[PDB]
């Protein structure tokens, strides 16, 4: 009838139903001894491990419970984290280099989840002795490998790896500077006449340029069979001699298969004049390609992509099939707004009371290892917002430019 | 007196650019050379009905374009064939041939176009009990006329020479005097190789050091001495121009509305 948290049901030796049970059966049953036999409400007995689960009436010596007045767990919502104004780079740099709002959350959440070694070799901490560097568009964060180390792949360190920088722009907040152009090549120009020899203005005239560009592709499979029965045979005929006569019937079928497809851009430009009676108006259009710059601000929400990548240890990991070969895991989650449900914690954390949309990573393991509030807090510093002002500058090749002119009128 | 003290740096400068204050864009006449004809319409517009109308119209269109294509075709075949020498009723001795075959073919095609278009259109209102003549006219033509504007001037600048053994600024601090090409865009942003106030801002960075190290030739000169330098280097340009348009083969064209007949 209502949902059950698993992290919430309580055994004891001195009440849940067997709906209830059979919704998350495998979290009961799995915290359980193998042969061992506890009771339900109102007359039901679940079975461990052994009897496969197994739900039946009966009666027990102890009994599964679940709280009067439970709580839900959510993750709490914190305060928008300030970075001083500057370009992206600035800005994202200023991110990374926080140890205590990030080094150490980010750090936190992949020791939690099962990856071995986060951590360098000057501190026996977890996220202590971190060292930052930038690689192509993005950041990496990994611990410290100059000194020695004494583990198991103790040298094998797991990475933190930040990219994908995105902005939610205040709606008020944009501006943008003088746009300049460069390198200026022409495609085409006209120039003409609007006459008004009537008594009444007129404002009846069009005249219209358009460029257009395209490209195309295609490929194309084919098979086929033949068969031929050829026959020769020799004859004497009349004043020719002896002829030779051959004869040949042939049939052939083929099969043919095709895709392909096209791409096209458009340009146009139309200028319309209302001209005055008795008189005449200049007209002129022009194209050209150009290389555009310009200046812009704003002020904005930062999401990203965060990516760990690590080897998962033996003795236990949160990967919802627990592996234990040590093998090498790369997994990424969308900071910020929903795109799917592999990279959303939010979207996992509140389905982990449906067994069937365990699909990645295994929430009620992190929460029995670790404390409920230890989870909820870990992931609340984890998303916590953040907010900068942005300067930048932008700038395209190849794009186009025009101008559109009505001139002054006259007289007839 | 020198190592290939005739090996000397050259500094090129070239693509001069201009911002346009908005409000100092003037042209001249414009006059027309070489003109031939397309095509051109006549007709009228007629209305007897009793109040005034605005209902019609008349349209001119020119179009032109060009295509291209490649195409690559690659293939297999394979046949068998027995022959065999029998005797037949009433023919006699026959050569008899069977032959069975198959085959297989691939093929990949790429391609492209441009089209340019202009159109003109004529559309009266036209008085009750009344006609109206219009026409429309086509050329091509070669167009020409005068300008003048105020503006800021930005240009690229190119350094050609070798780099000293003794110490250079390119981050690979290479030694052996190899023959350098380097562009820089004295003016507004485009790129990051090109730009020295990007590279300038951002030498505290390690990562972004791709192209020339700042740090060092602030050690070897000074703070203040490149400050300075790279002030003037950068410093502002502004002029006034003067100039002349010119083109072959553009349009031109001419719609007329003529006076009411009464009916």
């Amino acid at each position: 009838a209502e949902p059950v948290y698993p992290d919430q049901l309580r055994l004891f030796s001195l009440p849940v139903n067997r709906e209830e049970a059979q919704s998350v059966k495998s979290n009961i049953v799995g915290m359980m001894g193998q042969w061992q036999i506890s009771g339900l409400a109102n007359g039901w007995v679940i079975m461990g491990p052994g009897y496969n689960g197994e739900i039946k009436p009966g009666t027990a010596s102890n009994t599964w419970c679940y709280p009067t007045n439970p709580v839900t767990g959510e993750i709490p919502t914190l305060s928008a984290l300030d970075i001083p104004d500057g370009d992206e780079v600035d800005v994202q740099w200023r991110l990374v280099h926080d140890s205590a709002n990030f080094i150490k959350p980010t750090s936190y959440l992949a020791h939690y989840l099962g990856y071995a070694w986060v951590g360098g070799n000057h501190s026996q901490y977890v996220g202590e002795d971190m060292d930052v560097t930038r690689d192509g568009d993005g950041w990496v964060i990994r611990g410290n490998n100059d000194g020695g180390c004494d583990g198991y792949r103790c040298g094998d360190k797991t990475a933190i790896k930040v990219s994908n920088f995105a902005y939610n722009l205040d709606p008020d907040s944009f501006k943008h500077g003088d746009v300049t152009q460069s390198d200026r090549q022409l495609v085409k120009t006209v120039v003409g006449w609007a006459v008004n020899d009537s008594d009444t203005p007129q404002s009846g005239y069009d005249v219209t340029l358009r460029y257009d560009t395209a490209t195309n592709w295609s490929k194309t499979n084919t098979y086929g069979l033949s068969e031929k029965v050829t026959t020769k045979n020799k004859f004497k005929w009349p004043l020719v001699g002896e002829t030779e006569l051959s004869i040949e019937i042939a049939a052939n079928q083929s099969w043919a298969s095709q895709n392909g497809g096209s791409t096209t851009t458009s340009l146009s430009q139309s200028v319309r004049p209302t001209v005055p009676a008795r008189s005449k108006i200049p007209v002129k259009i022009e194209l050209y390609k150009a290389d555009i710059s310009y200046p812009y601000e704003f002020k904005a929400d930062v999401s990203y992509d965060l990516t760990l990548s690590g080897f998962l240890r033996w003795g236990g990991n949160a990967w919802y099939t627990h592996p234990d070969n040590r093998p090498n895991w790369n997994h990424t989650f969308v900071i910020g707004p929903y795109k799917d449900k592999a990279s959303s914690i939010r979207y996992q954390w509140d389905k982990r009371y449906i067994p069937g949309e365990v699909k990645w990573w295994d929430w009620n393991w992190t929460i029995q290892q670790n404390g409920l509030s230890t989870m909820q807090n870990n992931l609340a510093r984890v998303l916590r917002p953040v907010r900068a002002g942005i300067t930048g500058d932008f700038s395209a090749e190849s794009q186009f430019a025009g101008n559109i002119e009505i001139g002054a009128p006259v007289p007839l």
